[PDB]
């Protein structure tokens, strides 16, 4: 592969917590040149349709700063029309975070997750999900430490990674060139206990077999596991009680 | 199940070609109460980025008439903001159609696919993909018969179906109630030769296992096969040459 | 005339009730190649400005599926700006339905009328009004049969037709070619008892005389009457009590 | 009537030409408290679809300054959604101006008509059409005087007025209260030679008869004639050559 | 200078109160060819965030009718995207009016200020502020005379003017040509007692010195004073009680 | 002051160049808790109105990530309406950068400046201008080193700072609390040689004197000078030739 990386090998991964001061939780995550700021802010309110249902909510906003993929990704501000792509990913990030949290125990508040891609080189959505978790966990731990909530109702770790078939090779965690040249690309969102939260496989004018899907899913689950091993070094958990470890940054040895 | 249907059983399916006169291809497809009008219109032009590249294009527009799911699905007209959901599905339908067609041989024109859901009861997106194919195939056959193009460059049939886990039961082709009550729902897009074009599995605040994904994918591929057997009765193909059969409508015996 | 039709002759008309299952009322109407799906759905609420005024409301949404007039009528979704034309017609349809109904007796609910043009060849707005009535009447009858309301407060039938001056000939019910070539075109909305609800005459860079307006209005009222004779076969009315006849479809003998 | 005005009587009318300096043509017209600034500006270009067709174009923009009808008519700027009503009227004004001008002889340029309602008390659209004509005529005369065009290709005067049925009385030129209380209201656009350009009659939850329409149309044509007699004092015409008279303002004696 | 005007000389200024009848306050102001209609309307309500805070509010809407600067300034209606420029000026006008009024004493109502530029030749924003004051003062006086409020809580006069450096000359009140050719342009908003409310100086690809800023500010304050001397002739004030003088129009002797 | 800072004292300032890899120039700047990512990307094209005029262009995009001022600043994406405030600042940043660059010598390309506020505590716009310069200078130096352009046509350093009057005290560089409580706030944009590019002073319902403006401007120019002394350590310049120093980060000793 271009970067001299193996086929079943992730790019250098780095996760830095406490990136910013104001959010209850925040981090700067990077998969290679792909960099995303993930923040988690508590809003002392809930969406109208949940009012009074004794439950919290998590929702997410994703944005790709104009300078992405070394090209131009002009925001949704000084422009107009909005892409259902940004929306597709925001919904993805939202589903991943809610699956990992027992919202029953968050109280009637909302964790507003913001994922700001400050540099894109493929895998930006899976990088955002991986980072968003750390920011959400930190934010729940912060809320607990402040006494706003009784426990730290986090069910499990959540991470995500991309995989694809390029020139008939199954590659793990694709950068932008590999993805634009892929016959089949795929995003996988997994949990700490080895389960799955989401899987989206797409043939790019090429079809694939059930077996190729499984091969890809197998490689992705291994990628997810390595990412979760990194995330794990950031926490100290016991019987459902979460505390942050003393690490402020964790990175892959690659 | 509510409708007395089995777990590995599709709802009554009906596909009617030549539903409208003006489009090069058109049909009314129905999966139960879910009904979608699928039309395919040729536009003698191409997207700027393809100009001169000796190739055709296929793109799709999906809309859900206000009266859907027995509720209100107010269009994107007399309103304002647009959902990335409509966009997510339009992109899905577009990918499915392009995968099934050798665009090299369509010439520099575009097949504009319109999917109009006139009644929603779950599975509307997979129903639209299933119907869109018939309209695209008919339209290519029509273009051939008119002498606009040399052959009928259709690679294979394409159909799609939903599957999910509801109250820990794996169900095929979900209606709206089963889907809103599902722990995991999934859309699968497959081909004539038994391959896959797309798979999207989503945990709805529940995670799942690789094996459950495979069980679901297995049930879906069987569903896809039954839908493609129906579609097949509408065509007579030999060595890549496509002609319409004499059927104007095909329906499942259920 | 192109289609071999006489000057004071309507195109073949067809009205099919119960086209869809979910709406309280629904039909597929066609004036030649012009086809419109008209549905009427009850929303158990009212516009804020009517709250508590012991009255119901009727409002309408009109849309022209991209494939219309054998050309491209891209919706208001994956685009942006909205035309005051769609709005002009929605307001027209709304005025026609409210005139035909004693809203005092509908209770505080709204009949949401949806007119979806699935094929356009001129006269689409008058076709929608003609069809919308049948869907609204059926919906009121349905509400009565369900016991939601005491009576069937329908004042009279409502239908509409276009007329114009083309190459100095006064033609009834124009298709798309006649209308684009017309010096003066006009839409007329009339009632069962031979009265008028709306009339809009427009010189297309040509002016006309009071007498020509009357000639046109006379031809239109005859057209309206024929359309209302068709609609009438769909109902059995006595002393203001409306019941559906046993016909599911009615068509002109032409 | 409220203002002590007769049923077949217009409000005090005033037309002032040369209201502004920059536009080729401009005026401030008033029907009672209804006041509209009408300007006509030449743009040395044409809409793409007319390029090279040896013809000019006229199009119009209508706006209702927030302070209208003594209430709030917040513009389309610091808001968002646009009403098809503004559009309906802009199209009306456009049709009226083009009918009155032989566009063949204007050259490939466009007369951009701007109608700015600075005070609304009913009849604002008909007032705008009445005023827009004067601004368009002046602008064509100005273009001629500057040598940009050979002649003054104006076919005839154009004016417009409203009429309605209120408490079963047929009233001419309605103010805002009469119009909101009307059973049937109507806008009529007529020419110098007594012909018609447009007529739009609308039952407001009340239907009407062919004869009532004629009575109303008769009253309107008389109103149109009085307005055109005023406009006429502003010009000196002979064999199709138009020159401005020496009047800068003309008003009705009422 | 082009118009034969001196460097420290304003263009001919004219202010006409009672321009329209419906607004509580209104005027037509002109700085040369720059003309702006300024109206002030009372809305018996307040912005949600002020509800119950025993205070009034003033906000402003600015619009530039398509015919401005002898060019085309197409509104925000039949277009789409909005400029932050219109917003920048609306905020400016809002700040100027609120500074001049003791909102504590207006009650819980809002003065809606509308500034409609009907002709642009530079200095349109400062002209609007100058005119908006007169309309706001008149409106407060009107509210007092109607007994809606106890006193006339107007703190002081407010006026504004532009100044710039053109070909290294410091000019007062620039028309459109001088401003587009300026190296540095500036808007100043001042009060009756010689104080300042706002100052915005902008280098147009040229930088300037603190001293040049002061020279410009000095010239502007003299301009502001002359404009306020004009405004003053429109009122008769004593111990904070404001009454209108008998002048309906005031103009500079130039 | 709250933070124990003096009245004529800036918050701790930090500027880090090469923050990201893809942009030709980039940095993370911080004034206290106020943090902004500033990137400069070259687009090998120019705005249509400049085509062929042998000149380059600089334009800017500013955005405030939802998590700002410890509150919610929801972007312009999944929302709709846009604020003229974002636009006001983008125009400010654009004017500052163009003033500092001899665009004649950049060739026909555009430097696209992106300012992404990742944490807001007042002074975010002046912080963005201060940071944007460093990114633009680096980008021009980068373009030179790559041989795309002959020289490094940078005229001078540009920096900006806020100042205000709070409880009658003139404070330098205000955080969010001081600014919301200020009677008069002001933004100043200055150059390396001690000149000014922009000054915007705004009374917040309070007026001020020419002398207070000068006092504030004096304090700001001292602030600008300190910021420019920091920026200066990042470059080594001689006779108009710019090279980066070896520092990657520079911070104030405070």
């Amino acid at each position: 592969r271009s970067d001299g990386r193996k086929e079943d090998q992730l790019r250098p991964v780095s996760i830095q917590r406490d990136f910013l001061e104001y959010p209850e939780g925040s981090c700067l995550i990077s998969f290679g040149k792909t960099k995303v700021i993930c923040t988690a802010s508590v809003i002392e309110n809930v969406p109208n349709w949940l009012k009074g249902k004794g439950q919290g909510w998590i929702t997410a906003e994703y944005s790709m700063l104009p300078r992405a993929t070394q090209q131009r990704t002009i925001r949704e501000s000084v422009q107009g029309r909005i892409g259902g792509r940004t929306h597709e990913i925001q919904r993805m990030i939202g589903r991943a975070m809610r699956t990992a949290v027992e919202l029953t125990k968050i109280g009637e508040r909302t964790i507003w997750v913001d994922c700001d891609v400050i540099q894109a080189d493929g895998g930006t959505a899976t990088a955002a999900i991986t980072g968003a978790f750390v920011a959400v966990a930190d934010a729940i731990i912060k809320l607990h430490k402040e006494g706003i909530i009784e426990e730290t109702p986090i069910k499990d770790f959540v991470a995500a990674v991309s995989v694809g078939i390029v020139n008939d090779r199954i590659l793990l965690d694709l950068n932008f060139e590999e993805d634009s040249a892929a016959q089949v690309d795929m995003n996988v969102v997994g949990t700490g206990s080895g389960r799955l939260s989401e899987v989206h496989t797409m043939g790019e004018e090429y079809s694939f077999t059930k077996d190729e899907l499984i091969k890809m899913l197998d490689l992705a689950q291994k990628g997810i596991n390595e990412l979760i091993e990194l995330q794990k070094k950031l926490y100290v958990i016991q019987d459902g009680k979460w505390e942050r470890s003393e690490l402020k940054e964790v990175s892959s040895t690659t």
